[PDB]
């Protein structure tokens, strides 16, 4: 078969079994061979089997003649600013994410961040790894350890000014990942009043691996903003590059509308930019991007796609409705950092709560929420749904699964990348109940 770690973008697997010190000393040996020259930053993340990847993959580069920057414990976005930052050749970050306690992974990219996915590298790395018999090399470079975080926490703050700032007291909740460090490095630098929950970082996860999307975990940040009269509340996985909001009532605040709104904040920064986003839920983002003056650009959904229509977009900013924000002053890259400081400084300066500045974009362009289906046949369950409605003619677009535009409602239904699974989203131009409908509609059409 094919080693099954190496997933379409990005390395994850159980441990020992699917990824391991060997497999990771392979992966920087062939990593070495697919990137520009120039050194690789390398980082972890709270795992306590990261390190010791880490320390494999170092080995294998090092042993390939590449230097190694080793940032130490971090988020991912971290690798990613200080691989474009210090112009390195590339970076590796070790990152389990939300998977299992045996779990592990690898987030690769090139020169400038940029991501090195299944069709851009790596599975030419896996097929190396797969083939390679040959006995470790011994180092021919150095490592350097590089804990420096001024220019990263530098460039953090240089997205807001920070004579605006009003002193919001804010929840934040690393779930016992890595986020808390950030924020306390940045704190000095601002004026909010900071509630810490789940703050250490702790490997061993006493509260659960960190997934603010699961509902036990999602109300500890609800509960810690509504005993406090919090402004909101902020909590990010484990590694940092995902953020999630909740309004001072301590309500979830569904990812859509993150995208509309962080776009107004960095327009107002960048005027007449552009601004890229996924085909999964689209009506409220091309309207608020194009009521403070920004250009909408559609494009599939997935970082990679994302980051290469941003690129050759010049977009200053790209959201996705599942937590994941792009800066062209980061490098194009994710960050779980820079969303939060927008959204702080457009409630300090708009003198408007979280939940107001929201609640008229839920009300207007109500959704779903993405629903996940695993059915026995995604293809013959697709067009089920199409055939259904192909007496209404809707308007069809293909960009990333079909979309179809209804004119008062829409939906999109994908096969997932990272998963065997279809993937709806419906919205609905002002109208809870033909949502519901739909919604309902579409479901029962999927699990026929
Ligand atoms: O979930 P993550 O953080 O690894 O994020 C990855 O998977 C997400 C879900 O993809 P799909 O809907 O095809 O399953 C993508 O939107 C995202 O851009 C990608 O980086
Ligand atoms: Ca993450």
């Amino acid at each position: 078969m094919t080693l099954p770690a190496f997933k379409a973008y990005d390395i994850r697997g159980r441990v020992p079994d699917e990824l391991n010190e060997d497999l990771a000393r392979r992966i920087g040996v062939a990593l070495a061979a697919q990137l520009d020259q120039g050194p690789v930053v390398l980082g972890h993340d709270v795992r306590l089997a990261s390190p010791a990847l880490q320390e494999a993959l170092s080995a294998g580069l090092r042993a390939s003649g590449r230097d190694v920057i080793d940032i130490g414990l971090c988020g991912t976005e971290e690798v990613y600013f200080q691989t474009d930052y210090l112009k390195a050749a590339g970076g590796v970050m070790v990152t389990a994410s939300h998977n299992p306690m045996d779990y592990n992974g690898m987030k690769l990219v090139r020169e400038q961040a940029r991501p090195i996915s299944s069709d851009t590298g790596l599975f030419a790395i896996r097929d190396t790894v797969a083939a390679d018999t040959a006995a470790p090399g011994e180092p021919t470079a150095s490592e350097q350890s590089r804990t420096d975080k001024t220019a990263y926490l530098e460039h953090l703050l240089s997205y807001v000014d920070r004579s605006t700032l009003k002193p919001l007291k804010l929840v934040v909740n690393a779930g016992n990942g890595g986020a808390g460090l950030i924020v306390d490095l940045l704190a000095p630098h601002l004026p909010f009043e900071f509630v810490r929950v789940f703050h250490e970082p702790d490997g061993n996860f006493p509260n659960g691996i960190p997934n603010p999307l699961l509902p036990e975990n999602r109300d500890a940040t609800a509960k810690a903003v509504k005993d406090n009269g919090a402004d909101f509340g902020i909590a990010w996985d484990g590694d940092f590059d995902r953020c999630f909001f909740f309004d001072h009532t301590g309500r979830f605040i569904e990812g859509y509308y993150l995208v509309g709104l962080l776009a107004q904040a960095i327009l107002a920064k960048q005027p007449g930019g552009k601004v890229v986003h996924d085909p999964r839920l689209t009506w409220n983002t091309v309207e608020q991007v194009e009521e403070a003056g920004g250009i909408p650009v559609l494009c599939k959904s997935g970082h990679a796609f994302i980051k290469e229509k941003m690129r050759s977009e010049n977009a200053v900013y790209g959201g996705e409705m599942s937590a994941h924000h792009y800066f062209r002053e980061f490098a194009y890259a994710d960050s779980g950092m820079i969303p939060w400081l927008l959204i702080a400084e457009l409630v300090s300066q708009s003198g408007r709560s979280l939940a107001d500045l929201v609640e008229a974009r839920m009300q207007k362009f109500p959704c779903s929420g993405e629903i996940n289906f695993k059915v026995a046949d995604a293809k013959a369950s697709v067009a089920r749904v199409m055939e259904h409605y192909a007496s209404l003619s809707p308007e069809l677009d293909y960009t990333d699964g079909i979309s179809a535009d209804f004119g008062q409602w829409r939906f999109n239904l994908r096969s997932s990348n990272t998963e065997p699974l279809l993937r709806l989203n419906v919205e609905t131009r002002g109208d809870a109940a033909l949502l519901e409908t739909r919604t309902q509609e579409i479901s029962n059409l999927l699990r026929g």
